[PDB]
RNA sequence: UGACGGCUCUAAUCUAUUA
DNA sequence: TAATAGATTAGAGCCGTCAAT
């Protein structure tokens, strides 16, 4: 019989310094940190798509209710939550006819049709950006449920191509905004959101508010002078080789004041297939870039660098890392994995193990429960029994207690969603996202480096 | 491309041995 | 220059998310 420890739930700081635990309740109670005066929407799509976006924008001005107000809080309305304006008066329609889509979708090759479709969309968007006097804050691409159905490659190539211009954008489908009318031939909706309409409104509003330059919440208590790196490896499929290792990183310092979260990127390439390791030159380049990007914004080098990863580091890349690291900087390499098939069971009956319990195997290895039961919403984050994260300190010296605490803290800032907390640290998740986007088109110089473009 | 969770399925690499 | 094999990694496609069957 072994023992479990408990890690206290982290706090996210809302407006006028009001700590809370749930992002939705903190927003519905206090509001986002900074105020946008309003959101100007540029909608590109068919006429039906324009009508769908219009009626959804008119719908989410009014309050939206979930089936149970405890498991999922109800949505008060966009202006109430965010003290902004995101309404149908600011729509700047750029029509795309259906015949133009048909001229491209009905070819043979999948690469050609996807390329032509992305070309039409991005060319219209770029023409609107360059030579129109409007100031569109976020572009909204309403794609019918006939484009993304047979284009898989649409989204990643889209975002990769629009990178040189830095235009925030957001993709929607009419099934997402008009699930009610997009039933099947049987007469039953395929995407039933009747009991979770408020949750969908929360997610959409949060994503759109962040893509327009608003910061909804931030970490409450994280010590200063410590930086975090999330390194992920992807496969460059369109290269000559079947696989080619691509390292993309997401950096997370706290700030001089608060909530800096950028992503130290510019993909580092390892040509040897299957070897998810960084050559000494690329390792030195990555660490130097991250250190400089911390330094010129803060002023002094970080006192602790926590290089998270889903892979174990070997010796060569590690000594490469310490080659470019200053003496005063503590450097730690943590490995987070979901491989271990451990599954605890609450013997008392219906519900699962409370989220936040750990199992310290030793000094340099522990299990953590990021997914579990949450008393505040009176329901677990998963349906089946949750899986733990095997957090093992691959390299360096660090307190496993503090490592688990920080890994549980970094699971809160998933700005792309409005959920209680993420099941993985957000550095790894966002590094994965921007690495997936940056490898779609292999010709980019100095990518934008800000998450609203990915 | 609303966002996650959980699933299965498909691969490749390293360490070893047996040529 | 081929086989099994533990351990370590990635990529891909899919269903559920209420209450009650």
């Amino acid at each position: 019989m072994k023992e479990l420890i408990y890690i206290e739930e982290p706090k996210i700081l809302f407006a006028h310094g009001q700590k809370c635990t749930d992002a939705r309740d903190g927003l519905a109670l206090f509001g986002p940190l900074n105020n946008l005066y309003g959101i100007k929407s540029g909608v590109i799509g068919t006429k039906q798509g324009l009508k769908i976006f219009r009626d959804y924008l008119d719908h989410i001005q009014k309050p939206i209710y979930n089936s149970n107000s405890i498991t999922r809080p109800m949505f008060p309305g966009f202006e109430a939550v965010f003290d902004c304006k995101w309404e149908s008066t600011g729509i700047t329609f750029k029509e795309v006819t259906n015949e133009d889509i048909g001229k491209f979708l009905y070819n043979s090759s999948t690469h050609k049709r996807t390329y032509d479709l992305v070309s039409l969309f991005i060319d219209k968007i770029i023409s609107a950006n360059k030579n129109e006097d409007e100031n569109v804050d976020v572009w909204f691409v309403i794609v019918p449920d006939e484009i993304y159905k047979y284009c898989r490659q649409f989204h990643d190539q889209f975002k990769a191509r629009l990178l040189k211009h830095t235009i925030p954008t957001q993709i929607f489908r009419e099934s997402t905004l008009a699930w009610r009318d997009f039933k099947n031939a049987f007469g039953l909706p395929i995407r039933d959101f009747s009991k979770i309409e408020g949750h969908l409104a929360w997610t959409i509003s949060t994503a759109a508010f962040y893509k327009a330059g608003g910061k909804p919440w931030k970490l409450s208590d994280v010590r200063n002078g410590v930086c975090y790196l999330g390194l992920v490896y992807k496969k460059v499929e369109k290269s000559k080789n079947p696989r080619n290792a691509c390292c993309a990183a997401q950096m997370f310092l706290d700030n001089g004041d608060g909530t800096v979260f950028k992503g130290e990127v510019g993909p580092w390439y390892n040509p040897k297939n299957g070897q998810y390791h960084l050559e000494p030159k690329e390792a030195k380049a990555l660490l130097s870039q991250s250190l400089q990007s911390y330094k010129e914004q803060i002023g002094e080098y970080p006192k602790e660098v926590f290089i998270h990863a889903k892979t174990r580091f070997n010796h060569q890349e590690w000594d490469a890392f310490l080659e470019v690291t200053p003496k005063e900087t503590n450097l730690v390499g943590v490995t987070i994995s979901k491989t271990k098939p451990l599954k605890l069971y609450k013997t008392e009956g219906d519900y699962t193990i409370l989220r936040g319990n750990a199992y310290v195997v030793n000094e340099r290895s522990a299990f953590l429960w990021t997914v579990g039961y949450v008393p505040k919403i009176q329901t677990a984050l998963s349906m089946e029994v949750p899986n733990p994260l095997f957090i093992e300190i691959n390299k360096g010296e660090a307190d496993i207690k503090q490592v688990l605490k920080d890994i549980l803290s970094l699971t809160k800032l998933n700005y792309n969603a409005c959920i209680f907390a993420d099941g993985e640290p957000v550095t790894l998740r966002f590094a994965d996202k921007i690495g997936e986007i940056l490898t779609a088109s292999t010709d980019i110089k100095t990518p934008p480096l800000a998450f609203k473009y990915y």
